[PDB]
RNA sequence: GGACCUGGCGGUGCUUCAUAUCCCUCUAGAGGAGCCUGUUCUGUAAUCGAUAAACCCCGAUCAACCUCACCACCUCUUGCUCAGCCU
């Protein structure tokens, strides 16, 4: 039984890392340029030329920043494997955020690249559809120990009722860490918490550069051929702990992956839980190494937010340069 | 009829101070978030109940298709060992 310390913990970074210059610094490493191929042969266009330069808007786009990102990540822990064998070889346990998941499970050998990738294109396409579908959005908000988040969703839809809408839709879409949230609904009832943020007690209060509420229930359009997509496939057992964001747990057996990824796409995230569920221990005992393989370092500042000790030894794989060619 | 005595109130309050423990003051930290437990109401035919008996092979852990426990149907019979149960 390995001391904490040697083990390492890899998380997958989800929706909104996306920027500009990805992917180079992977490149050169050994196998990339063969992923982003087949990403290319299973997608329709070139990745690669908009992960690297893109006008950003393009990237920016649903349908093709998931992609982008499940293969920035994957490509990242290729990286990570040339530099340190160790720390692939000593790994306990696997989670993304929202489509990160996606990434987690290839990486576990639950899932293969080309099933994987098609997957998470017909997932974003499906989301993006149901995006037009109806205006929606998502909103992070920055609480004090004074604020109520549930009441503060109820009188989002009070207002939206006295407008006049079929079944309005304002609940908390991401628990990522302590009175941080963000919320996820019809735009009305973000714009109405944003000029009552003081009746609310918000500190602050920032619209995500998202399309559509994402992990509600405005998506469930997008339930149905994602779901078909999940059945052509065949999931193996995951070789490392992969933790889901439905409920905040590990996957025990494969027969529950096809119907949790599903119901992950109109379910809150539970990051914090999950933060909760790998580094969670008595005070003194030691943590585990942790590697953001992916883009962007929001993981990070949200693990450090949750959990500082568990901090001290985060350290992120750098996916816009490298130090040395090789 | 006269004189005297004991008393008893398991009694009643107040006064002053010793009045330390206990006070009161005074000093220094302890409410939000996420999980787990206690109680209540509601609900089920039923237990969101337990692992010298699972899982895991960082810590812990939830339900695990482990297994025991509960509910609804059945089967076995002189059987394991003049058996068997932690009742
Ligand atoms: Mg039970
Ligand atoms: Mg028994």
């Amino acid at each position: 039984r390995r001391m904490p310390g040697q083990c390492s913990v890899l998380l997958f970074p989800g929706q909104g890392s996306q920027v500009v210059g990805m992917g180079r610094g992977l490149l050169n490493y050994p196998r990339v340029r063969e992923l982003y191929a087949a990403a290319r042969r299973v997608l329709g266009y070139d990745l690669l030329e908009l992960s690297l330069h893109g006008p950003q808007e393009t990237l920016d786009r649903t349908v093709h920043c998931q992609p982008a990102i499940f293969v920035a990540s994957l490509a990242a822990v290729e990286k990570l494997h040339h530099l340190q064998p160790s720390v692939i070889e000593n790994c306990v346990a696997a989670a993304g955020f929202s489509v990160g998941e996606f990434a987690a499970l290839v990486f576990a050998g639950a899932m293969e690249f080309a099933e994987g990738l098609y997957a998470v294109k017909i997932r974003a396409e499906a989301m993006q559809e149901a995006s037009e579908a109806v205006p929606s959005g998502m909103l992070s908000v920055l609480g004090q120990p004074q604020s109520k988040f549930n009441f503060a969703c109820l009188e989002a839809r009070e207002h939206c009722k006295s407008l006049g809408i079929e079944n309005p839709v304002c609940e908390v879409s991401n628990y990522l860490f302590p009175d941080c949230r963000v919320i996820s609904g019809h735009q009305e009832a973000l714009r109405f918490l944003q000029k009552n943020s003081s009746k609310f007690h918000f500190r602050r209060t920032r619209m995500l550069p998202v399309s559509g509420a994402f992990h509600t229930r405005l998506m469930e359009p997008a339930v149905e051929p994602l779901t078909q997509a999940l059945k052509a496939v065949d999931i193996k057992k995951p070789l490392v702990s992969v933790y889901s964001n439905v409920h905040a747990h590990r996957y025990r057996h494969p027969g529950h992956i096809h119907k949790l990824l599903a119901q992950q796409l109109v379910s809150p995230v539970k990051w914090e839980q999950t933060m909760h569920a790998i580094y969670e221990r008595k005070k003194g005992r030691g943590f585990p190494q942790t590697f953001e393989v992916g883009p962007g370092r929001q993981l990070g500042a949200i693990l450090k937010s949750c959990n500082m000790q568990a901090w001290k030894s985060y350290s992120a794989v750098d996916v816009l340069q490298t130090l040395e060619h090789v």
